[PDB]
């Protein structure tokens, strides 16, 4: 569910076709946010600590629109009512993964909840990359996917590029929560399309992430 | 242009080789982020009821005029040109162009008349105030890189008790190696600590 | 040849539908940076007069020789191939091989001699001590990525009362995730202490 946008209208009409014809229009950007709030909650709670900030994220994209826009598989700019998690969870020791859908809810419990019955769903084996197809070729794009990495603290992780105008969507990693100076923070990057989002944009992401993580 | 600049001597040119190496890449550039010592700048711009923003952006906008690899350009025709002097744009958005003066007092003057209110010889900057970060890696426009350096700077941070902010820049890797990041940032710090 | 290597059969690899994913992609690398404990090799370098550069060499070389997906290379024909091993290049500039010893002693007294003084079984670190940074990103020569793994290695810095060093580096996704990444700094950490 989606609106086709006015290019005419639309305030970044030049923003956008000014990256347009780029070889890569797309920034990779890492920060750091603090965490300790949702990692006490998550303890006491017996909860996935994954499962609050990927949904600290999940949220952050939905509650700012530019985090919404995807050029569809038609190469129209489209503008989605909401936006769904995909996320690589890992199901062996070894590193093996299976990529798989979260829907966003905003009321945490019920996505919490319904994430916890997906991943205890979870496929014993199965194509990594299924899941991520399955959107291409339904032509659903209104998704953002972050990779989580809990034992490996990162300054910079940047982004592949499957084609000319960018990713399908937006890919995110997550790294290790570390105490630095007193208090917990963990890395996370991020690859946009820079017709769609500017610093600015960056900027009220991270604070909001950061503000759900406490 | 109207810009001073030369079109450089290839035979002649202390980097042929490195810059021969990346011409048929398909992404010829670097991304590096580092930080830098920004307190003493932070305290005179306050002392003196100026903007911190051109505070740093003199401190860049001197550094690469300082190190001259970070002057040479690829012109429209594909030649490799060094320009004597180079200007600073920045989203303010609108992208506005300050030039450099060898005076900070003068560049400060330009620039708040400028705020108030082919050519390759600029670098860009791009600043997010309210944005800390350990990386920002920039777009790339054309397959021989972009027309010139973009650079980024984020929020200032006090980091195990000093202020230091971070900056990004996308170069291409033919007219600059890691010993003259160094002496880039190396430069930005001296003005800024 | 006269490597001892593999040419894999990508039908019935455990990576078949992860570098199917990316083989086609206009970029298939991802750049990475993270920072490494380095204070107690540092220490016995000290201790032994010894180069400090050639123990974290080691330490990056002896990561990726015992990480498998540190060793896939696409061959000129775009096959994939295993290599069983890998050595070492970083521009001294000479960019010089440093063939590899699962000894460090052994590595390390062959190191010092030759300094003294289409093969994709490598990877190639660039050292800039005196360059601190928190993020670089590396160029493609190709759209089917680098011929191997490049990587940098930054200026030792103490933070919180440790001392640590960034160490970048480039790879095709295919052959690497996030997992292995954690895999490859934990050990190279691990040796450097």
């Amino acid at each position: 569910m989606k609106q086709i946008i006015d290019i005419e209208n639309w305030e970044r009409k030049e923003n956008f076709n000014f990256f347009r014809h780029f070889q890569n229009p797309q920034l990779s950007i890492t920060s750091e946010v603090e965490c300790g709030g949702a990692r006490q909650r998550a303890k006491a709670a017996g909860q996935s600590f994954f499962l609050h900030y990927l949904y600290a994220v999940l949220r952050a994209a939905n509650e700012i629109p530019e985090f919404r826009y995807r050029i569809d598989p038609d190469g129209r700019v489209v503008l989605y009512d909401t936006i769904d998690m995909l996320s690589p969870i890992k199901i062996k020791e070894n590193g093996k993964f299976f990529t798989t859908r979260f829907p966003y809810h905003n009321d945490f419990d019920t996505f919490y909840q319904e994430a916890r019955l997906i991943i205890d769903a979870i496929p014993e084996d199965g194509d990594p990359y299924a899941a991520e197809n399955e959107e291409v070729a339904d032509g659903d794009y209104g998704l953002i996917l972050l990779s989580a990495t809990p034992d490996l603290y990162f300054t910079s992780i940047t982004g592949t590029q499957e084609k000319r105008s960018g990713n399908n969507y937006p890919l995110l990693n997550a790294g290790k929560a570390i105490i630095r100076e007193g208090r917990l923070v963990m890395p996370i990057a991020m690859t946009i399309h820079h017709g769609f989002i500017d610093g600015h944009h960056l900027s009220l992401f991270y604070k909001k992430v950061e503000d759900f993580l406490k």
